[PDB]
């Protein structure tokens, strides 16, 4: 093993610019030109990018770009788009036919303009209920930053049981998703006026309900 | 260029040997022997440990195997270790610059018992459809090992645009709940007969199917 010396950072901002360093050893970086960059996404496949050095594959943004110096290379995001917060990691080649990696890099983007999510929710399918279950989901979508807080309600004295929210996921947009349920049965759905969910972000509640009354 | 697929989730007690898979089609992986395997360990880099097939970088355990027939592509641990525990993807180079990854496998050493996924899948709201909004969302718990392949197909044909997945979360069950949405114009709600939701999680695949509906 021997992990490419990156720094653990570079916050950039949109239309700004963030440039990343691979340092090596004669082998890496130094040694041969088989430099490549990397671009991993939360819990995603890798996506390269940036290979030997200058070049750039068959559709990536060319706004980024390799400029080894020496032992040491760089990768540089110009321009910043929010798309680009994930985790750039680098590699050399140095004989043998192994290849050596990074430590890894987290770039993120400051000034993306923040957003109350958008609240969803659903009553037990009629499908569902056929079979005598009764669950209920409060999709969380589209907030900024990833934050939030679910809280849900029987007309009143708040549910507390039986409740399974999600933490936010990173997601298409560079924007949010969580997911809150709510096992009911059909007795306990059919045996209340509302059901609540009550979701706080930066200051701002949203608070959605639904009646027994999809229609019947 | 983009992905090959690989299934979402290995799992074997500690012992137990786990295979593998990496299939493609045509353009890239067939009479194309590049394959590399990476293995993947929380938050630190992609570590080659296969190449070119079945190459082993010694650096490394003989119980890594590499195997590929036709289209197929694998990988043995030969005899489970705790820290095999990991995200394995594998890598194929379509000839001078698209080096395609693959969807990634979560290798999971076993505790609690295995657990196939239970979805069930909820239509647009009435309000909701009134809101000229149309949103879709199949919810997934109750799963262990925390990985699925979630999926969405209009009238069988997959549905591409605009659906989004979260990872995994824990419930107070120590098993996991992802949820997987959709956006719709109404009209394109009703200009279909079905939409299916649809979880793979090894060997367990489970297909709901909803249907266009109007209260009134």
């Amino acid at each position: 093993p021997s992990a490419l010396t990156q720094p653990p950072s570079a916050s950039g901002s949109l239309g700004q610019s963030v440039t990343i360093s691979c340092t090596g050893t004669s082998s890496d970086v130094g040694g041969y030109n088989y430099v490549s960059w990397y671009q991993q996404h939360a819990g995603k496949a890798p996506k390269v990018i940036i290979y030997e050095v200058n070049k750039r594959p068959s559709g990536v943004p060319d706004r980024f770009s390799g400029s080894k110096s020496g032992n040491t290379a760089s990768l540089t995001v110009s321009g910043l788009q929010a798309e680009d917060e994930a985790d750039y990691y680098c590699s050399s080649y140095e004989g043998s036919d192994n290849f050596v990696f990074g430590t890894g890099t987290k770039v993120t983007v400051l000034g993306q303009p923040k957003a109350n999510p958008t609240v969803t929710l659903f009553p037990p399918s009629s499908e569902e209920l056929q079979a005598n279950k009764a669950t209920l989901v409060c999709l969380i979508s589209d907030f900024y930053p990833g934050a939030v807080t679910v809280a849900w309600k029987a007309d009143g004295s708040p549910v507390k049981a039986g409740v399974e929210t999600t933490k936010p996921s990173k997601q298409s947009n560079n924007k949010y998703a969580a997911s809150s349920y709510l096992s009911l049965t059909p007795e306990q759905w059919k045996s209340h006026r509302s059901y609540s969910c009550q979701v706080t972000h930066e200051g701002s509640t949203v608070e959605k309900t639904v009646a027994p009354t999809e229609c019947s």
